[PDB]
């Protein structure tokens, strides 16, 4: 039973000030503390290229199909030539039409952001339109798969609010069965890219999250448990000049600010 949003208006103003004084960076972020209801929303509703953050909603859809018996964890998925994609991933180095357990593929999609793995999962789950439908059903108003991954062009979209709100639902025990939820969270704690939201967290904090980076956009979203007992959801996306390190640094800084604010309180 959740508390109502209570905007941390002063910290929101500080974050707003910070994200707008750097040229050619456009940020959006949404944070929500499950205990205090304290919230931060600075451009959180705005639509952004999803980059690999989209793989999080896809993972939820994978486990839903598993819950519903439509997919099993050990069934074999084929890496068809049409699904193979460059950029992040290890499956692309394997022989085309080799096969992998559905769970292994869903895992790789998140842990290492495997693009071939992602396209395999999207295909197995009925394609982009089918998944877009599901995203709408979960209330994800701006989360849309328009093209296969890696989608470097950035045609796939989401919003910080969409991502955080999905994680909030999952954190609360909605959508997925207990078994599927816990496995999803396990997988989202074993990702290899922890240079954004986690880099602003204090010692002892844990985070289930998924990053996305396509050069023109960088972002991350997840759920943090703090050693003081508190829990919050977090999502931030930054449009930037191609590969600008300022964008990644700005996420670390906002992450830090928020974490330290929740510690004070």
């Amino acid at each position: 039973t959740l508390p109502p949003e209570r905007p941390l208006t002063n910290l929101q103003q500080q974050i707003q000030q910070l994200v707008s004084r750097q040229p050619n960076l456009t940020a959006g972020l949404y944070f929500f503390n499950l205990d205090s209801g304290a919230s931060l929303n600075v451009g959180g509703d705005q639509v952004f290229p999803a980059a690999s953050t989209i793989k999080f909603p896809i993972l939820v859809a994978f486990f839903k199909a598993v819950d519903e018996g439509r997919v099993t964890l050990q069934e074999r998925l084929t890496m068809r030539p049409d699904l193979i994609a460059p950029e992040a991933g290890t499956l692309q180095y394997q022989k085309p039409n080799s096969q992998y357990a559905a769970l292994e593929v869903a895992e790789l999609m998140i842990t290492i952001s495997d693009n071939t793995a992602t396209n395999m999962i999207i295909d197995r789950l009925g394609g982009a339109a089918e998944l877009n439908q599901q995203f709408q059903e979960w209330g994800l108003e701006n989360t849309v798969i328009n093209n296969p991954l890696p989608d470097m062009k950035g045609t796939n979209t989401t919003s910080p609010r969409d991502l955080a709100t999905l994680m909030l639902k999952i954190g609360q025990g909605e959508i997925l069965s207990p078994r599927s939820r816990d496995r999803l969270l396990d997988i989202m704690r074993r990702t290899v890219t922890n240079t954004l939201l986690p880099a602003g967290l204090g010692k002892g904090a844990t985070i289930a999250h998924k990053t996305g980076d396509i050069g023109i956009v960088v972002g991350d979203a997840g759920m943090v448990d703090m050693p003081n007992g508190q829990r919050y959801v977090a999502a931030m996306m930054v449009k930037r000049p191609y590969n600008d390190p300022r964008g990644s640094e700005l996420i670390r800084q906002v992450s830090r600010m928020v974490y330290q604010a929740f510690e004070k309180l």
